[PDB]
């Protein structure tokens, strides 16, 4: 049967490289396969790399995008002038450097290198990994990445269009449990956007409807809203999607457990990976992925807050029966 060089056993001979691109972005892009920075600048550039493609662009006889087709590191001269790829030069540039030594397509690669990191992470699910993107692509059209300034209609039409529902853009979002923002307000760097930036967890759900209560920094930043408690920093556009009727209920049905949570980021992420191609031209190799470390913390409402701080949004369901914490409020240090 296929075992690769380095006597690991996999589905196909097509899957033995990953073997040595993982060791060569565990080692070093990761710095001892590690949950900092480079992981989320990763998450960033995954979801602005496979976001660029549009059916209706295509429908008026306009190039569409190719999706998940690496665009953003190829045409890296084009894609980073666009307002949401700021901050991603550095890590566009080490990633590049792993393709072009292993001949790996730049689109499988950072599929490949968002799987990875995420199992760095305490509490992430193993994400599907597919590989065969061709290397080839053409520039992604300009403005197709979502804006934090932007209504939750422009929001939910953008993401429509690349082919989500309301449900899965909430789904994506999970990702906002491993964050920090840099550029919107830079007096602030890395503020988390949840008090667990490095565990994949509820808290962002949680934490985002709290009551906004506190100015983080000395001033407001781009689409910067009041937050619950200092250090932590909250987008507008992610404090618009917890209240908005068509998001809020699938919102609060993630607060409360991480198993839900992560079965349908994984969803939505396999999902995601494929935009611009066919899943069954693809060769499946997802078991060169580790498991990450599981996370054994509960959810929380931290720092002393109850539900009565919670703005409920869901008129249907009433909000779960979450834990409170005896604390004093939390100051957040920044992400590492
Ligand atoms: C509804 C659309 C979304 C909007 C408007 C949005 C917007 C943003 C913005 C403005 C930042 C701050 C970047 C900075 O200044 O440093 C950010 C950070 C982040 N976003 Fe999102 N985001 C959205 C969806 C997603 C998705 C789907 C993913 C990927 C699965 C993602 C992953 C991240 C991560 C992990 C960070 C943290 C980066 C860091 O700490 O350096 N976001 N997002
Ligand atoms: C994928 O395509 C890119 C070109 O778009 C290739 O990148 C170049 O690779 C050469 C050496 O192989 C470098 O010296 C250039 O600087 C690279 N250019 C860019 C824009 O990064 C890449 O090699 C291709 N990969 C595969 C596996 O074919
Ligand atoms: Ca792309
Ligand atoms: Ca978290």
């Amino acid at each position: 049967s296929v075992t690769c060089p380095g006597g690991q056993s996999t589905s196909n001979s097509q899957c033995c490289v990953w073997f040595d691109v993982l060791d060569d972005l565990q080692t070093n892009f990761y710095q001892g396969s590690k949950c900092e920075s480079p992981v989320r600048k990763i998450l960033r550039i995954v979801f602005h790399d496979a976001i660029g493609f549009s059916p209706a662009l295509t429908a008026a006889g306009q190039f569409g995008g190719g999706g998940a087709d690496g665009s953003i590191i190829a045409h890296s001269n084009i894609e980073l002038a666009f307002p949401a790829n700021g901050g991603l030069t550095d890590t566009i540039e080490a990633l590049r450097a792993v393709g072009i030594n292993h001949g790996v397509s730049f689109g499988d690669l950072i599929q490949f290198a968002t799987a990875v990191g995420m199992s760095n992470c305490p509490g992430s699910p193993r994400l599907e990994f597919l590989t065969g993107r061709s290397n080839s692509s053409q520039p992604s059209p300009p403005s197709l990445i979502p804006g934090p300034g932007n209504t939750v209609t422009a929001i939910l039409d953008r993401m429509g269009d690349a082919g989500f529902s309301p449900d899965e853009v909430v789904d994506l979002l999970a990702a906002h449990s491993l964050a920090s923002q840099e550029g919107l307000n830079s007096a602030i760097f890395r503020s988390p956007l949840d008090s667990t930036p490095q565990v994949f967890d509820t808290q962002f759900y949680i934490e985002t409807l709290l009551k906004g209560t506190t100015q983080p920094g000395p001033s407001l930043g781009f689409a910067e809203e009041l937050s619950p408690f200092p250090g932590e920093f909250r987008m507008r556009s992610d404090a618009l999607l917890a209240r908005d009727s068509r998001t809020a209920c699938r919102w609060q049905s993630m607060t409360s457990s991480n198993e839900v949570m992560g079965q349908r980021y994984r969803a939505a992420m396999a999902k995601m990976s494929v935009l611009g191609f066919d899943r069954n031209a693809l060769t499946d190799c997802s078991d060169v992925i580790p498991s990450a470390v599981s996370n054994n913390a509960a959810p929380v409402i931290p720092g002393g807050l109850t539900v009565d701080d919670i703005e409920v949004s869901c008129p249907s369901e009433p909000f779960p029966e979450i834990a409170t914490a005896s604390g004093p409020l939390p100051s957040l240090a920044p992400a590492p």
